[PDB]
């Protein structure tokens, strides 16, 4: 419904000039359970990591397991319509 | 299972006191391709439409898809039932 | 399909280390209709309640809904199946 198609937040990886490091990290699982607090200020690939996880997963659900879901479920649908076919020919 | 109904991040499409410019813009493909560095610094407009994004399409995924989904599954058994009933009763 | 085993944000729920209020809050309404402006000051609290809500309605759809609709497709069409196969059977 929303009038914008789904960007995948910094999808390719790549090293940049002001890290030289790759765009995107895991942050370390301490930080996964706790978060910030005041006075921190986050590290970029942290910020890009969980905002890449945020958007690549909605754009799997929306683009590959529905697409897969509906056309699973039509198919479901016709073949059970198709073995009773068969049944009531004879 | 999560606890509290999904709220959305900026709903509104209006301009901000501070700019006079939409509160939503979207992000320079560039900038969403790598996502931000040390130097680079977020803009306000961009990241309350990542948010927003993400939270519209949580939505759209929970209270939309998922009924509409369950409501046409139903109705498929239901007509294919009727459909064979309907020869059967022949 | 995303290879993030994705993870929810700031999972457990404390008091911050340096603050004695909670690590998640819920953002006032009136923010959540309009968003950051410029110059106001983002506090750790709202970043990881959105964070922390977008993570954890990801996971339960990703992991919980969809299994749950699988198995109601499988049973209904098995019993959906059963039953004009006894019909046709009498």
């Amino acid at each position: 419904k929303p009038k914008d198609p789904i960007y995948v937040w910094a999808a390719a990886d790549v090293n940049l000039p002001g890290t030289g490091r790759p765009n995107k990290s895991k942050p370390i699982d301490d930080l996964l359970a706790k978060g910030y607090d005041k006075g921190q200020k986050p590290a970029a690939e942290e910020f890009n990591y969980i905002l890449n996880m945020s958007s690549a997963w909605v754009n799997w659900i929306v683009n590959e397991k529905f697409p897969e879901l509906e056309a699973e479920i039509a198919r479901l649908l016709a073949e059970l319509e198709n073995r009773i076919n068969q049944q009531l020919a004879v």
